């Protein structure tokens, strides 16, 4: 793809993350943590997943940006409306505000609803992430694979302003404990 010129500084918004996340120092990097990490309880805290936003907002424009998933063995990427749901149970589709694709149980999938099986034959170490406000399309891109394509949704109704969106995933099975990193430009 030639989209890199786009390229965006994505930093993580603390206030957003679901309480048992630590956020690096540059706000560059995110984790599951063991525990509880001893922040108070907000509005716009995702309660119930390892969730976390970008602090930028996007309402125009060409935006791009890439994060690394090295190891992880489950993750969430994409963007989301400014005013998703944060508490309780939900489903990550376009619908509920989400354009997101994930790794779970060794398959690739979109969000939509219902899923839509990705086809990738080398697992991505690091995502490339193309947004075009205008155009509504969203579309996703193997870095490892000399930037193959992975998916698009193209038709997207935003209705509001979007934000980078992660999830970082539990860490029930002790091998997904690794970092979602964004990388330099
Ligand atoms: C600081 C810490 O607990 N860890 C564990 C998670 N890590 C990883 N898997 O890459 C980084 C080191």
């Amino acid at each position: 793809h030639h989209h890199h010129h786009h390229m965006v500084h994505i930093t993580l918004d603390r206030n957003t993350a679901n309480s048992w996340l630590i956020i690096s120092k540059d706000r560059r990097q995110v984790r599951m943590g063991d525990t509880h990490q001893n922040v108070s309880d907000n509005k716009e805290r995702f309660s119930n997943y390892p969730m976390v936003l970008g602090a930028q907002r996007f309402s125009s424009g060409k935006m791009y940006w890439e994060v690394d998933v090295t190891q992880k063995e489950a993750w969430d990427l994409g963007v989301c409306r400014d005013s998703v749901q944060r508490k309780g149970q939900f489903s990550l589709s376009p619908e509920n505000g989400f354009w997101t694709i994930w790794l779970w149980q060794d398959s690739y999938e979109a969000g939509t609803s219902p899923q839509t099986t990705l086809h990738i034959q080398v697992p991505p170490c690091q995502i490339g992430i193309f947004v075009d406000y205008e155009a509504g399309v969203v579309s996703f891109y193997n870095i490892t694979d000399h930037g193959s394509l992975i998916y698009t949704f193209s038709e997207c109704v935003f209705a509001g302003p979007l934000r980078p969106f992660f999830n970082v995933g539990f860490n029930y099975s002790g091998g997904n404990a690794a970092p979602l990193k964004l990388c330099p430009l």
